[PDB]
């Protein structure tokens, strides 16, 4: 039999001090007033009593929303501590104003009235509080090591983290940004960037910072949405302190802001400068004009080089024409590379005509690469992740040219490749040239972002590469373990290449042998076993060691099972789970990428294609006026969205009943 | 588990091992049935290792022979048939028993279809369905595992590493 | 400029006839009464006027729910047509009773007040209407070809279908089953079965019938849920007109009813008859007792056969012991079959000891099969879909025995198999025996339903077999097309087996040749190409017909692409989509299957394992009382669930305000 | 120390264990020697 009792006992009640609490709970004004005045005359009661549910007279008045009992209690000199915070958090303007005009608490001691107003995001009460000179502390830099920060973290770290989070949550309020801010858009950009940076440093508190950054981005997008004229749109997008604001938004990774329909329409208008009917055109005529502009790229380049100011001179300044010319030049370079492969008995031959034509394009590519790193900088150069492939290709081409010139200078004989050594400079140069051709042909993937059908697909594939890289580590660990074991088992029976039928050793021969004799060959065999290109008799020895053969076969079968049946199927499940979430924002990611690609062609520098490449207060006032108009529209819209819900409004009957009762009285 | 990027993945792989173990039973039953049938059919034509071209008997030789002569060899051949490392002429006899050869080929094809087209695809669907639900609590499971691993080093005992421990 | 006007013009209004409509809309009793009496005295108004929104005075009174204006209008002799239906459909009891006591319509002409009450499913109004002698028409049998049905469908088919659907929807009401039904559970079973059958016949109207059947099943399950004693539960499950109701529910496919926790607990209690602490036992001791009971199956069978009434005689009557004994007998038979494979130079040898022991088990299996078809019937025998495999295995065994006896009678020599013919009875018998062994070993899958971990998996695999069968048709069509094409192309260059290096023709040789010479070989090669067991040089000819070789290679590559890259990946997507929906009801399906398997062992017949097999108004009154109690509980619970929502009830202020105003007056 | 945490780990209270405050305290105890490990570069951490 479980003796149910009270373990933590509170104080007793049911005196006159509880009588007048329950009178206040009833709320009848006359009875409350008479009981309170009688108790005050008697001078034997207090006002510190607490109900079992955790509410007092003032808290119950807060919950019931009765201004008459509110003013009566406040004029009766009841306790006032935290009552302003409770009223602000209850979100009633009349009692907030009344309390402003004049133990156990569910409020953190660091909470300020302005902080709570910012947390609750109420425009009216926020303005009412901010009309007085109220301020907010500064949280220190992200990696501050100053004595004040180290000391405060040492005495109490949980309170410090909570205070920082509360300060940032109050600062990231859309209303508190609408007021007391000269540039709300820039403020939102910087705040979102700072919160995104803070999320990584504060590992335990990540979701809160991420949601604050998302809220800032959404506020910026909603503020942009209210523009209702092309003049206002261009003023906003061109304000600086062209398209400086758009460049800043691209830098700060504001994909929702960038992918706005109005901004995209303006960008398309700027992009299709030469053609004004490109929107209303047939696919056949678009294709025909595409070839007819791409075919005359050398003529256009020569015309611009000769006469920069002419009818044909300025025809290449348009971004679309420049993009078409660059694409045609790259396609011509790739065609030359393909034609190159279509006497081989000389040692270090002079370059042929195809290589002579290929060299100016390669030199131009390198020149264009260095200028962009000099103009952009190291961080911008490495952020693209395509410049890595560009640098690798250019370095490989430079090494190929150097090796070819070295071979030409050194060797001058005529000997067969069957007698040439394995480390010949000519052979090294051909291998590097083949790798360079592979990389250059693979470089064409970056042009898929300009298309409507392939951009999101390419963006989705790029996102999944990360999961591929993550699984590669586990696969490599398993492969290393099994290769170590197999080599340790099989390294005893190594045989020389002379004893083999065709003087061939390894797995790249018809007589596959010595598959696990060395660690490198074991790694190669275990890699090739995934695709089923390794035979089954490689796990055999010339001697009759049936136990050893069976153990090796068991190891091989276990590795095959683990690699193919379990790990490969698990990768597939991860790809599906990742792509399900990836497919949601494909449009936004593709539009951001296409905007970056489009703006990459707006600059005046580098107009020519690679082969020929080698050879101020009025604006502030206008922006302020437009920002004021947008803020007013946004405030109205968000007030309405707050009014969209709770459609079953009340107290209209109470107000009318009070009025008619007074008239009857 | 000590890393932020690999912990949930390892935890997810560990959770799926159970479904792997559950499917292994059905696969083993099917394999045992088909191996019993194939051995019962083919055990009549066993040949000695002397008559073989290289004195090699079994499936681990270039001349793959006697694949279904014994139950153990039948099990090994049916296991290796999943990865396509078993040839097609193993279902042949020196005599001209075309009916027996056709029946053996039909059994082999039925086993291949059942094992590869139906059971392997069904495992994949189960892995997706399990991982969908698994991915929800990956953070909680990884944090619990990392907390256990961290608290495994708080005790005073065993401070020294293994070579100096003895 | 789009001239917006009225295309379909109604009648004019705004006379006194509209004045008194808007007076009724206002609802002030005194003004409405005085206006109506003045208009009646004037004798110049009507009551047929209609508002632009499609409502009249009575309809607006229905919507506003004002009993005083209701009785005033009804006593003023307004039009009454369809008003009862509008009130019943508005679901207000006071005005329904008032209207019962005394053009354009949104109601189908076939709608009856009782039909609408059944559609709306209101217990109170349904009872109020049914207290009078009201009835419902009969819809005819599913495939009725009678003149009345053919004539009514000929004059108007849409109206006929609508009338049938409305009649069935009214009949399938849970409240209309609670009233006016002696056996609500049996009525719900039959109604659900009939609606499920109707869904297939009425192809256009499927979702409605399916949802009606689901509603009937849910009502039956909810009615069963209210049982609150073991006595009531067993009375319900044993009522007949043992476990007759459970057998009927299993026959009618009531998986939700069967999988109830109370029914499952009772079934488990009946199943674990011998062991009362089986729930609280260790896995090790459960396993130990499982082997210790399965090992003594022949001793237990012999003891039961000798002394049916003894301590050991009745130990096999328990269902769990019987199941264990049968499983052990089948495992022993499979072990004997395995041992069988472990002189071969004789023609038609006599059977060996292993076959002599195997024959009694095979004869017992056949005897047990025929008895079950004789006892069950053709439909029950073919519904299991395991009896098909049982029949195939038994027929194969019979054919093997017949062929063996024929060979023994006919052939008596000693000739080598290398000289035996290809159609030898001995070889045919061995092939049939191998196929029988495969089938018998595959029969063990059906025992997975008794386990908690494998049942849902087996059930899920069984559900997906249907999608496998559906995809097989498309695959077969593609294979037939490509095989026809390849054979037509390649049949010109057929070569004889003598010219081949090893006198081997076909794809089952080392020298793979004549892969597409015949249609059968083309089919076999295209089948084996899926697993990559067909080489690439089979698409070659001895002559130098490079064009023909290239065309054949192109056909082969196209077939490979279509079969492997497109069709195989599409099957996977279908399996995932099907399994997502399949995984929801796995528990219910597994519990239904396990209940069927458990009840398969409750009968007295066939107690012995296969080798030894060859050698009445008080109950009605109690059921009626229990059904009445369950109906009362269900009605209370569903009334409360109707009261669970709309928690913001009203008209309490209106009633109190009316009362205090009358007291003040 | 951390007897209640040990009991919670024994009783498989993963939600209780994965609380942000408990994780912060555990990280503080784990990174005893280095107090600026949170604010450090990947290169210097690796070094
Ligand atoms: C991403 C990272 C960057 C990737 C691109 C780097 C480009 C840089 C290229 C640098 C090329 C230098 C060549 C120097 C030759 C010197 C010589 O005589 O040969 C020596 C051996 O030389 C070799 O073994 C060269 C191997 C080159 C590997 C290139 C990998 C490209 C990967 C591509 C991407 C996958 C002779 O040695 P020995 O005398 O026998 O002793
Ligand atoms: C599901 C459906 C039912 C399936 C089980 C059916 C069982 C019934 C079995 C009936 C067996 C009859 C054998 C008769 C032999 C007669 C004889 O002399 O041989 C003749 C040929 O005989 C053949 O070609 C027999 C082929 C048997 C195929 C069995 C398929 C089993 C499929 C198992 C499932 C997959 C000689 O002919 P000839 O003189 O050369 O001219
Ligand atoms: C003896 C050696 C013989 C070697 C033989 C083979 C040589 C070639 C090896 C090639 C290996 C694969 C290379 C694939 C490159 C193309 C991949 C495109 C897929 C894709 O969308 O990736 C984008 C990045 O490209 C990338 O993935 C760029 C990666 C650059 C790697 C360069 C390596 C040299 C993502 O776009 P994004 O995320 O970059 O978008 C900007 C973000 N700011
Ligand atoms: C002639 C014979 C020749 C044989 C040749 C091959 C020999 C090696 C065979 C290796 C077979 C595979 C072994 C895989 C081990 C690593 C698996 C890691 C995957 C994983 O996350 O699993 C964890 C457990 O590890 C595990 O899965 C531990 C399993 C230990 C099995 C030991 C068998 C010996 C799950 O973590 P968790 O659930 O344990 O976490 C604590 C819960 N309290
Ligand atoms: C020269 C010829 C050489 C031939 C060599 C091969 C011979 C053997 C061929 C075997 C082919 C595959 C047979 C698979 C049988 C087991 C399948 C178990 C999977 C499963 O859950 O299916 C259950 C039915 O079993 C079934 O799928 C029963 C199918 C019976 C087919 C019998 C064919 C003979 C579903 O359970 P359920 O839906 O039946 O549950 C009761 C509903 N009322
Ligand atoms: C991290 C990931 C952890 C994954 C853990 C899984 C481990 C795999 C366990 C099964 C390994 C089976 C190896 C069998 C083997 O090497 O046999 C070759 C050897 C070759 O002589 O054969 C045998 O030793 C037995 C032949 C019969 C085997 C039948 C198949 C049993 C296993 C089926 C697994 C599913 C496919
Ligand atoms: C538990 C899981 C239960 C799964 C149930 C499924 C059963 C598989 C049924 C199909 C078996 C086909 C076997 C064919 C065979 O062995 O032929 C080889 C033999 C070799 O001589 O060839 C034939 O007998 C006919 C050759 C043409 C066959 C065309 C393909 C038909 C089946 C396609 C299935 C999908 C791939
Ligand atoms: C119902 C389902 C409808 C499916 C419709 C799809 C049709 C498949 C179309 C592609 C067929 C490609 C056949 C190529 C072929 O036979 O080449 C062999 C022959 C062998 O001589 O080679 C060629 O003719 C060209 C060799 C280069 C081909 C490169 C690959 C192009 C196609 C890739 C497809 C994806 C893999
Ligand atoms: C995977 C292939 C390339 C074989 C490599 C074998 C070893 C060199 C690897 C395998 C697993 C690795 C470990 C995996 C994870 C960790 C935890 C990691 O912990 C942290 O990073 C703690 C700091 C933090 O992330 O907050 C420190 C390195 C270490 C021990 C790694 C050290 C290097 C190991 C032993
Ligand atoms: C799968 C491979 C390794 C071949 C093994 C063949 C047989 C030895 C297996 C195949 C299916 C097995 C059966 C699958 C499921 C069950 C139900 C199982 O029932 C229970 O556990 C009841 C108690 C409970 O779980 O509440 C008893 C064992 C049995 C008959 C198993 C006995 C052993 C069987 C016949
Ligand atoms: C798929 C493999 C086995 C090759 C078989 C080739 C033909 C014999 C098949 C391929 C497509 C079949 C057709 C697919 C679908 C239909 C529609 C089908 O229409 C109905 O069933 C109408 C009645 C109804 O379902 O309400 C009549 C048979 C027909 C023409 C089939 C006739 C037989 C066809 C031509
Ligand atoms: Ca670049
Ligand atoms: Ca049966
Ligand atoms: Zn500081
Ligand atoms: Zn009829």
């Amino acid at each position: 039999r479980i003796p149910l009792q009270i373990v933590r006992a509170e104080t007793e009640l049911s005196a006159e001090e509880k009588a007048f609490l329950n009178a206040v709970e009833k709320g009848d004004y006359a009875t409350v007033k008479q009981a309170l005045q009688e108790a005050e005359i008697y001078y034997n009661v207090n006002i510190n009593c607490m109900d079992p549910l955790g509410r007092s007279a003032l808290l119950i008045a807060i919950e019931n929303e009765n201004l008459e009992i509110m003013e009566l209690l406040l004029n009766h000199s009841v306790y006032v501590g935290d009552a302003l915070l409770y009223a602000i958090r209850k979100e009633v303007v009349g009692a907030v104003e009344l309390l402003l005009s004049y133990q156990f608490s569910e409020f953190t001691p660091d909470i300020t009235p302005i902080m709570l107003a910012a947390h609750t995001n109420n425009y009216e009460i926020i303005k009412l509080l901010v009309q007085k000179r109220v301020t907010i502390p500064r949280p220190h830099q992200i990696r501050c090591n100053c004595v004040e920060c180290v000391s405060s973290s040492e005495v109490d770290s949980l309170r410090h983290s909570r205070s920082r989070l509360n300060i940032y949550k109050a600062l990231a309020s859309p209303s508190l940004i609408a007021l007391s801010s000269e540039d709300p858009i820039l403020t939102a950009f910087r705040l979102g960037w700072e919160l995104k940076e803070l999320s990584k440093v504060e590992n335990e508190f990540k979701a809160e910072y991420e949601e604050l950054s998302q809220q800032c981005k959404l506020f910026a997008k909603d503020l942009l949405d209210q523009a209702r004229s092309s003049r206002e749109l261009e003023i906003i997008l061109n304000h600086r302190d062209d398209l400086a604001k758009l460049k800043v938004a691209i830098k700060y990774h504001q994909k929702e802001f960038v992918a706005q329909p109005n901004c995209q329409q303006l960008l398309a208008t700027l992009w299709y400068d030469g053609f004004p009917g490109w929107r209303r055109k047939h696919w056949v005529v678009k294709l025909l004009t595409c070839m007819t502009i791409g075919f005359l790229f050398p003529m256009l380049s020569i015309a611009y080089l000769i006469s920069p100011r002419s009818n044909l001179g300025l025809f290449i300044k348009k971004p679309f024409i420049k993009f078409i010319c660059h694409t045609a030049s790259y396609l011509t370079f790739l065609f030359m590379l393909l034609l190159a492969s279509q006497d081989l008995h000389v040692q270090g031959p002079p370059p042929t005509v195809v290589e002579w034509m290929i060299l100016p394009w390669v030199l131009g590519f390198i020149w264009g690469e260095i200028k962009e790193m000099w103009d952009g900088g190291f961080t911008e150069y490495i952020h693209d992740w395509w410049n890595l492939m560009d640098f690798a290709m250019n370095s490989l081409y430079l090494a190929t040219i150097s090796l070819k010139i070295v071979a030409y200078v050194k060797y001058n004989g005529s000997r067969p490749r069957e007698e040439w050594e394995m480390w010949h400079p000519t052979l090294i140069a051909e291998a590097l040239f083949a790798i360079s051709n592979i990389l250059s042909s693979l470089r064409l993937i970056s042009l898929f972002t300009a298309n409507s059908h392939l951009g999101p697909l390419q963006i989705s594939l790029g996102r999944m590469l990360l999961d591929i890289l993550k699984f590669l580590f586990i696969y490599c660990l398993v492969l290393l373990a099994f290769a170590n074991g197999l080599n340790q088992l099989y390294f005893y029976y190594e045989t020389r290449a002379i004893d083999e039928p065709n003087n061939c050793k390894g797995i790249r021969c018809e007589k596959q042998n010595n598959a696990f004799s060395t660690l490198f060959e074991t790694l190669q065999s275990l890699f090739w076993s995934v695709f089923g290109l390794l035979n089954l008799y490689v796990t055999n020895v010339k001697a009759r060691h049936e136990f050893t053969e069976f153990v090796g076969a068991t190891m091989f079968g276990t590795y095959n099972v683990i690699s193919l049946v379990v790990l490969l199927n698990m990768l597939i499940a991860m790809m599906n789970n990742s792509y399900q979430l990836i497919a949601d924002h494909a449009d936004i990611e593709w539009k951001f990428a296409r905007t970056k690609l489009w703006m990459s062609y707006f600059d005046e520098g580098g107009t020519l294609p690679p082969p020929f490449n080698i050879i101020s207060l009025i604006q502030n006032q206008h922006y302020q006026e437009v920002i004021r108009n947008l803020v007013k529209r946004y405030v109205a819209a968000m007030i309405r969205n707050s009014k969209t819900h709770e459609g079953l409004t009340e107290e209209n009957f109470k107000e009318l009943k009070q009025d008619i009762s007074s008239f009857r009285y």
